[PDB]
């Protein structure tokens, strides 16, 4: 399944002319549609948000990185489209959307994440971020690992997504020096501060909020500190009231804690790698 170039009276009309009834979300980093192509694929199609310049360094972003490489674990990049002033980026349409959407679900309606499925959520988006850290040369860093970057298929498995300021480092190097603070407010690793500087180690840091954001249920935006203080005092009142609703014998939540806190330790060097956070995972299995 190769990358195709898709023409832009494809994606034209299939939008609807980029119609508001498809649009799905626009602003931040781009308008997005819901969209059928001609020959049938339910598709999403990201409508690139300042081009000139700006927008074409995250259209090649994506296209170095999340446009090469396939995995189950990765949203799979379909097509893409160049004309002008306009990119536009073709995506296989992803059911259940972002999981920052369910955990803060619209006016508490939709699909509900028991444990066995955050668990899964969990493993799925760690081994998508240790395959772009472990199994690509060069290495890929996302720069922006967040809920609202993990897309929940039809099966509500993980698939991490917005490679829009993904960069390549190679294997060789332990950092990437770059020109801008990326990342959202709530994941930003603390020496990101210090430094143009950023490692798959500031990856693994953004995957712990994420982490807890499986374990607590609350927005970032704060959350780690948060942990942390009461991680001294009473660490059976962190958790998502709804898991401990579930049963309160799965309270292996701690086991999984251990390593959002080892992910979300100030010092890069002693968190783990991502291939070590998959191999704790196996370990709480056993
Ligand atoms: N491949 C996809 N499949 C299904 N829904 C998607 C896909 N990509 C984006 N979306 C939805 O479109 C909306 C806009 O996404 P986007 O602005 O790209 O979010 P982010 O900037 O956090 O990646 C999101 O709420 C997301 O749920």
């Amino acid at each position: 399944k190769p990358l195709r170039k898709l023409a832009f009276a494809d994606l034209l009309q299939a939008t609807n002319g980029f119609h508001n009834d498809s649009l799905i979300g626009s602003g931040g980093f781009g308008d997005v549609y819901k969209a059928i192509l001609k020959d049938g694929s339910a598709v999403a199609i990201k409508k690139l948000i300042h081009v000139s310049g700006q927008g074409d360094r995250e259209f090649m972003a994506e296209m170095e990185t999340i446009g090469k490489i396939k995995h189950r674990n990765l949203v799979p990049l379909l097509g893409y489209c160049k004309v002008g002033d306009e990119r536009l980026l073709v995506y296989e349409f992803m059911k259940y959307g972002s999981l920052e959407d369910v955990l803060h679900d619209p006016k508490k309606a939709g699909v509900k994440l028991n444990w066995s499925t955050r668990r899964k959520i969990a493993i799925g988006s760690a081994r998508g971020l240790a395959f772009l850290h472990h199994n690509c040369s060069p290495h890929i860093i996302h720069r922006d690992m967040k809920s609202s970057n993990v897309l929940l298929d039809e099966n509500l498995e993980a698939r991490v997504s917005d490679f829009g300021m993904a960069r390549l480092m190679s294997a060789m190097d332990t950092h990437l020096s770059v020109s801008t603070l990326a990342g959202t407010p709530g994941y930003v690793p603390p020496e990101y501060y210090q430094s143009f500087r950023c490692s798959t180690k500031g990856d693994v840091y953004s995957y712990g909020v994420v982490l807890l954001e499986l374990l607590t249920g609350k927005r970032p935006t704060n959350l780690v500190g948060w942990v942390k203080q009461h991680a001294k005092l009473r660490i059976s009142d962190v958790f998502d009231p709804e898991l401990m609703k579930e049963d309160p014998a799965l309270e292996e939540l701690l086991q999984h804690l251990k390593v959002a806190v080892a992910c979300l330790d100030d010092r890069a060097w002693r968190r783990p790698t991502m291939v070590q956070v998959m191999a704790m995972f196996k370990e709480i299995q056993a």
